[PDB]
C-alpha cells in the first residue's frame, strides 16, 4: 500500500535497443510552483503603448502548469541519437507512458528575515490530462521549459496560458474562456502516483538520408532522349538571321534540355544573409526586408517557413533570413545576443529535391512574342504546388521538436509542421498539473468575500516518460562508405555534450537527422 | 463552428520560445552603422517574430467594393477591374472564389467584388437592381485560418542583397497550395446549395 | 476520352441563377457618373458573370512559338526565352512542363 | 485504506448530456473556521434600541457551520446553462450526491507577532446531515455562502444559527432550543471522507 | 507491511563456521552526504602547475556515492582471522548478499549561528547496481572508505568519480562521459530497502 515512508516509483532511464523498435525513456525531477496567486488572469497587449498591431494578443493565464517533453533532446542521450541517425532511414513514435511519482510538498513560510521549509503531508497536487483536445494546445510551439536534455537537471514546471481571439487589446464575441479547474481531474498526496498511456496514430516515418542524386539528374549519362526540344529559332551560320525552327535531341552534351518527369517542390522565397558582415547591405532589412504573411491585417514573419535548401553549392556563408531554425549555444541572452551564440542549421542535403531558399524558382514569360515584339520572361518568385512536385521535410533536429498538433480544419495540404516533426491530428494530451490551494486561516466572522490569503507553498515529484519508436532499418547496395556523424578525433579543452568545469551542460552544435543517402 | 484561437495566436502567451530569429541585422546605439547579426528569443514581447508550424489557406486575391459609395472610384470598375480566370480564349469572372475571409478586423463595409455569394431579398429583379435589395453573405469567422479576400496573402523578396543593393519585397497577391497549410471551406447557408458534383476528371485538389 | 463539356459550361442554358453578381458600380445613364452599387442575376445572357464550383487546372506558363516562320521573332529565344526551373544552381529546361492545352 | 498520504478522492467537474438526463457535478475548496469559541449563544434584537417591533428577533447561534449549495450557479457553468434554457422546455432535479474528502486540519498559534500554522494528523471534524428534518431548516432563504459559481475560488462556510418564537426581545414558553451536538454525527480525520445520496421526491417540471 | 514506524531489517553479524563453509556477515551505520551539490563536475590536472607529466589526469567526479567493502577487515574479526589462516590451506569466496535497511533521511537547515536537523519522511534514495559492468570499475585500487573493521564505528560513504583518457589536462576524442543518473535505479523511502544477491565465478584458492 502506499504511504508517506514508501516511495511511489523508481528511477528509470534507458534506451533499449531491440530489432525494430528502440524504446527510450527519462526521468526527471521537477517543482512545480504556485502561479498566479491562484487565480486566472486576464492578460492583453494593445497598440496603444508603443507595440504596433502586430504584436497585440488577448488571452488568459492561468495557475495551472504543464509538462512539455516536446524535445528531441529530452528521449535521446546523445549516443543514443548517434545510433538513431547513423543506422536507419527513418523513425517514428508508436506508443508513450507517462508517469508521475514521489511527490513531496512542502510549504514555506517567511518569519522576519529567515526562510524555512517542512513538508506538508496533507496538501494535495491537481493532475489530468486533456484527453479530448478540448483545451488550446499550447504544445508544439517551440516555448522554453522541456525537460532538460540532461538527467541530472532539475526543471520548473512553466505557467499555463493560451491566445484567443482579439481586436486590438480588447475581445470579440466569440473569445472563449477557459476553467481548467472545470476538467475531472485526479487529485494526488504524497503516496499517490500517477500514469496514462497513450498510442501515436500512424504517421508517416521521418525520412533520416540524403538523396544521393538530384532531381534533374536522374537520367542516364550515357544515352540520347528519343524525344525533341527545341534547340535553336534562328538560321544559324548564315549571312542573314531569318528564323527557321530546328529540333534536337537533348543528350549527355545537353543534360539541362532534356524532358523530366518531375519538378522541384514549391518556393517562398526568402531574403538572402551572408555570416560575412562586410557583404550585408548597411541598413536595418531584419523586419522591413522579412518574408511575411499578412494574416487578419497583421503581418507575422514567416518562420522557419517551407522546407528549402538554405544555400546552393559552395556557399557555406548565405542563409536565409527566417529560413533556418536557429539555436542558442549553453548561456545566451534573450535579447540582441551576437552572431556568436546562435547556431545556425542548415539543410544541405535537400538541395536535390527543393529549391534553395534564397534564390527564384524559376522563370516564365511574361508576353505573347510577335515578330515586333521580344520574349520576355518573368522570375517565379514564389510558387505553389504544380502537379508532378515532390519535395522534402525539413530536418527533425536534436534539439527540435518531436511534433506539432495538425490543427482541426476543413482541409490542409501536406500537414507536416513547418519547424519539422510528426504532423498529428491527435497528439500527445497535455498534461496539465497545480497545487491544490490552502486557505490560510480564515476570519471568525463570516463573510462572502472569496479567500485571498493562501499559505506559500510548492511541491516537487518525479516524472517518468517512456516513448517506443519504431524504425526503418537502412538496406543498401552502396558500395563506398556513408557519412557518418563522429566526434572529434582532436584533443580538446572539454568533452563535448558533457558538462564543464562548473557543472553546467552544454551542446555544442544542432545534430540533423540525415547522414544516409538514398536514390532519389 | 468559428475557431476561437487565431491561426498565428497557437502560441502560449506567457514563455519564450527557445528559437531564435534575426532581430537585427545593424549594429544599434553605435555612431557607425556597421553590420552586425544579432539574434534574438521571441516572445509575448514580440508574437508576430515567432516561428510557427502552419500557414494561412491559399489567396485568390479580389477587389475590394466599398458600401459606402463615396469611397469606392468613380468609374465601371465591375467587369474590368474584376479577378477572372482565362480559360480557352473566355475570360470568366471568378466567383465566388476559393474561400476567403470577406474583410479584416473593424472594416464591416468592405467586401470583395465577386468573393461574396449575394442572395436577393424577396421580389428583386433580375437585371441592375439596387444594394438594398440584395442580402450580401459575409464570412467573418474564416478569418482566423484564411486570407482577407482583399488583401495580399503575404509579401516575398524580389532580390538578392548586396551591400550595394537594398534588399526590395514584392507582394504576393495570389497562392496556391504550400505544404503546412490549413484552410476553411466556405460556410453553407439556408438559401445555398447543399451538394455539387466533382466532374469526373484525372485530378483534384481538395475537391468541395 | 476528351470531355464534351468545357468546364465553365457545366450551367443549365435555359435557366438564370438566384445568385447575384456586382453588374455595374456606376449610375447608368445619368448626366452625373455618381458611383452607385447595382447588382443583377447572371442568365443565358451573361454565362461568363455566373458563379462556378470549379476552376481550370493549375498554370506554368510557356512561349509561345508559331509554325509559320515569319509570325515568331527574329531572335533565338529558345534558350533564353525558355521556361526553367531553377534548381541548385542550375538552370534546368522544363519539358514538358505540366499538362496545359497545347492551343486554344 | 485511508491514511495521512493518500487522497480521499478525486476532483470532479462535469456535465454530462444524455438523453433526457443532464448530469451536473461540481467540486470546490472550503475553510471551515471556529465559531463562537465553541460556545452556542443566545442571541436577540428588541425594540429597546433604535429597532422597531417588525425587526426583533430571538435565537441561538451555534459554532456548526453548513453547505448551501442551493442556488444554480453553483451547478451549472453559464454554457451549460446555455445549452439548458435554449434546448429545453422544462427541468426538475432526480438524485444528488454530495461528498466531503481531502480533509486537512490546521492548528493556528500567535508566538509575539508572527502567525504560524501547521498539520493536526490527530484532530476530527463532525459531519451529519438531518435526514429527519428535525432542525430549523435554514436553507431556502437565499442567504450568503453557497458554493462560489467559479469553480476556482475557495469559499467559506456559513455559520448556522436560527429563529425562533419571541415576543419583544424575550422568548416565550413555545421557544425551543436544540443542541447540535445531540445527534449522531460522523467525526473525521484527514483520512475519512464523508458521504450520502438523496432522491428528489417527485415535483413538476419548472416551465422554461 | 512498510512504514514509518517499522523497522526494514535487523543487525546481523557473526562467522558460521560449518563444514568446508564460513559465511560471515557484517552490518555497519553509514551516512551519506550530498555531494558537489548535486552536480557532475569535469575535474583535470595539468602540467600548466607544479605538477609534472606523470600526475596528469582528465576525469569527471559525481554526486553519486558508493559502498566499498573490498577489504577483509570489514568481513572478519582479528579472530575468526585466526581461525582461518590458522587451520585452513585456501579459501575462496562463493557468494555473497547485500542489503540496505533502516533509513533515516534528515534535512539540516542553517538559522542565524544555530543548526538543527529533522526527519524528511518523504524524500528518497536512489540505489542502483552496475551488474553489466557498464561503469568505470572504481573498486580494487585499495581506495579508502570501506567499511570500518569494527562493527561499532558510523563511516562516511566515500564520493564517485573516475578518470579517462586524456592528453594533458584536456581531453581526446575518445574521452567518455558517463550520467549515472542514466541507468535504471531503486529509490527508497525510509520503509523501503534494498537487497540483491551475486555468486562469484570460479576462482582457484588463495593458497595460504
Ligand atoms: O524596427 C524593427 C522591428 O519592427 C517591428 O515591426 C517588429 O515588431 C520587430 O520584430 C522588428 O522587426
Ligand atoms: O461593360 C461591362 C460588361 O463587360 C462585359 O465584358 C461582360 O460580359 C459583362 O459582364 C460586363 O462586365
Ligand atoms: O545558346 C543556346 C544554348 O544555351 C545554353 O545555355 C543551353 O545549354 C543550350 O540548351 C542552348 O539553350
Amino acid at each position: 500500500a502506499d504511504g508517506v515512508g514508501s516511495s511511489s516509483g523508481n528511477w528509470h532511464c534507458d534506451s533499449t535497443w531491440l530489432g525494430d523498435r528502440v524504446i527510450t525513456t527519462s526521468t526527471r525531477t521537477w517543482a512545480l510552483p504556485t502561479y498566479n496567486n491562484h487565480l486566472y488572469k486576464q492578460i492583453s497587449n494593445g497598440t496603444s503603448g508603443g507595440s504596433t498591431n502586430d504584436n497585440t494578443y488577448f488571452g488568459y493565464s492561468t495557475p495551472w502548469g504543464y509538462f512539455d517533453f516536446n524535445r528531441f533532446h529530452c528521449h535521446f542521450s546523445p549516443r543514443d541519437w548517434q545510433r538513431l541517425i547513423n543506422n536507419n532511414w527513418g523513425f517514428r513514435p508508436k506508443r508513450l507512458n507517462f508517469k508521475l511519482f514521489n511527490i513531496q510538498v512542502k510549504e514555506v513560510t517567511q518569519n522576519e528575515g529567515t526562510k524555512t521549509i517542512a513538508n506538508n503531508l496533507t496538501s494535495t497536487i491537481q493532475v489530468f490530462t486533456d484527453s479530448e483536445y478540448q483545451l488550446p494546445y499550447v504544445l508544439g510551439s517551440a516555448h522554453q521549459g522541456c525537460l532538460p536534455p540532461f538527467p541530472a537537471d532539475v526543471f520548473m514546471i512553466p505557467q499555463y496560458g493560451y491566445l484567443t481571439l482579439n481586436n486590438g487589446s480588447q475581445a470579440v464575441g466569440r473569445s472563449s474562456f477557459y476553467c481548467l479547474e472545470y476538467f475531472p481531474s485526479q487529485m494526488l498526496r504524497t503516496g499517490n502516483n500517477f500514469e496514462f498511456s497513450y498510442q501515436f496514430e500512424d504517421v508517416p516515418f521521418h525520412s533520416s538520408y540524403a538523396h544521393s542524386q538530384s532531381l534533374d539528374r536522374l537520367m542516364n549519362p550515357l544515352i540520347d532522349q528519343y524525344l525533341y526540344y527545341l534547340s535553336r529559332t534562328q538560321s544559324t551560320g548564315g549571312t542573314a538571321g531569318t528564323q527557321q525552327l530546328l529540333f534536337s535531341q537533348a543528350g549527355p552534351n545537353n543534360m539541362s534540355a532534356q524532358a523530366k518527369n518531375w519538378l522541384p517542390g514549391p518556393c517562398y522565397r526568402q531574403q538572402r544573409v551572408s555570416t560575412t558582415l562586410s557583404q550585408n547591405n548597411n541598413s536595418n532589412f531584419a523586419w522591413t526586408g522579412a518574408t511575411k504573411y499578412h494574416l487578419n491585417g497583421r503581418d507575422s514573419l514567416v518562420n522557419p517557413g517551407v522546407a528549402m535548401a538554405t544555400h546552393k553549392d559552395d556557399e557555406e556563408r548565405f542563409f536565409p533570413s527566417s529560413g533556418v531554425l536557429m539555436f542558442g549555444k549553453q548561456g545566451a541572452g534573450k535579447d540582441n545576443v551576437d552572431y556568436s551564440s546562435v547556431m545556425l542549421t542548415s539543410e544541405e542535403e535537400i538541395k536535390t529535391t527543393n529549391p534553395v531558399a534564397t534564390e527564384q524558382y524559376g522563370v516564365v514569360a511574361d508576353n505573347l512574342q510577335q515578330q515586333n515584339a521580344a520574349p520576355i520572361v518573368g522570375a517565379v518568385n514564389s510558387q505553389g504546388a504544380l502537379p508532378g512536385m515532390v519535395w522534402q521535410n525539413r530536418d527533425v533536429y536534436l534539439q527540435g521538436p518531436i511534433w506539432a498538433k495538425i490543427p482541426h480544419t476543413d482541409g490542409n495540404f501536406h500537414p507536416s509542421p513547418l519547424m519539422g516533426g510528426f504532423g498529428l491530428k491527435h497528439p500527445p494530451p497535455q498534461i496539465l498539473i497545480k497545487n491544490t490551494p490552502v486557505p490560510a486561516d480564515p476570519p471568525t466572522t463570516f463573510s462572502q468575500a472569496k479567500l485571498a490569503s493562501f499559505i506559500t507553498q510548492y511541491s516537487t515529484g518525479q516524472v517518468s516518460v517512456e516513448i517506443e519508436w519504431e524504425l526503418q532499418k537502412e538496406n543498401s547496395k552502396r558500395w563506398n562508405p556513408e557519412i557518418q556523424y563522429t566526434s572529434n578525433y582532436y584533443k580538446s579543452t572539454n568533452v563535448d555534450f558533457a558538462v564543464n568545469t562548473d557543472g553546467t551542460y552544454s551542446e555544442p552544435r544542432p545534430i540533423g537527422t540525415r547522414y544516409l543517402t538514398r536514390n532519389l
